[PDB]
């Protein structure tokens, strides 16, 4: 009912600008974005099948994260799926989970209202 | 009883230094922060504008967590733009790396 | 522990160590994680006295890899018996979405 949640994306950095327009196009009114990190460990066998060693592989990564009440959160995460969708690695995750609270500080507002 | 929950942050990059006192005083130890950007969109064709924001996130059990947020809303408040907003979710494991405590003891 | 649950396993902690750290949580499975360059703030009640570190931030999603095994694996790399060790948060993922190939839940992973 009176339920929040929070859609965090982490992806390349490219086509946020489209993904701003369209996210606004459905309901979305502001968000957050951090520039982080991302890191790719893959197992690989060591010459000669002796051992194994881990391939670390690092990159840049943009992390968007937009809390939501009103707006449905399969219309977020569809919307997102697809102006972000590419076909190569790198194309990223969303990941949902759930707000107790949101507190709006300028007006002192709590739950679903101050988004 | 013994709960965890997480409070976020996201406001303008000011009124940091007081917001510090005002929190050691109702127990808080330690924190954590980071600066990220916020915008916001409009409209369709849409328009958005891009601040830079810090994230500041406590973890706390014992310290009541109504006692956290509204010192942070009595404090950073201002009716200006970029007041920003605060998100609780619950914490299900916290883990002192140092003491190998677990639940809210490792706090 | 159970099949389905996703949980973000968050360190918080000293930059050092970082590299033997994705070794071995490499090693129990973990594919890719996220972390970003932050910094740590102590307060102590003595008026109030306020220090601010640097710390490093490890985000890891998983759902197959048991979490006792990653947080087990960050006790031991990471400990190092003084202050600065960090702290790890964990908290229950209600979706995982792979945004490339449409997956959902613990096969997104
Ligand atoms: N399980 C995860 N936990 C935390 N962060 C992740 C996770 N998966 C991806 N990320 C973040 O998303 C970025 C993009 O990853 P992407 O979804 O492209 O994964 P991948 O490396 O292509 O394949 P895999 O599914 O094997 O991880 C990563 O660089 C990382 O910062
Ligand atoms: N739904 C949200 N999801 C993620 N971050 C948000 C959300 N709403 C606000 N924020 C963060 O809080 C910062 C403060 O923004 P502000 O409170 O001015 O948001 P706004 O909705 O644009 O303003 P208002 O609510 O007054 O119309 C934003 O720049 C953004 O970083
Ligand atoms: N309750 C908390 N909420 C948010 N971040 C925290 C919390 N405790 C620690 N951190 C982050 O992890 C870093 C490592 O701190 P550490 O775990 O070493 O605790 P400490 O500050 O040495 O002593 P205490 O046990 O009083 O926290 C901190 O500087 C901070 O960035």
């Amino acid at each position: 009912s009176g339920q929040m949640f929070k859609v965090e994306i982490v992806t390349r950095p490219a086509n946020f600008e489209k993904l701003k327009q369209e996210l606004g196009k459905i309901g979305v009114t502001s968000l957050t974005f951090s520039n982080v990190h991302g890191c790719g460990l893959q197992k690989a066998h060591t010459e000669l099948y002796r051992g194994v060693k881990i391939e670390s592989n690092v990159y840049e990564r943009l992390k968007i994260e937009i809390v939501v009440s009103k707006v449905p959160v399969d219309q977020v995460t569809e919307t997102a799926k697809r102006v972000l969708k590419t076909g190569s690695p790198g194309d990223g995750k969303i990941f949902v989970y759930e707000i107790s609270n949101t507190i709006n500080i300028r007006t002192g507002e709590e739950g679903p209202e101050a988004l």
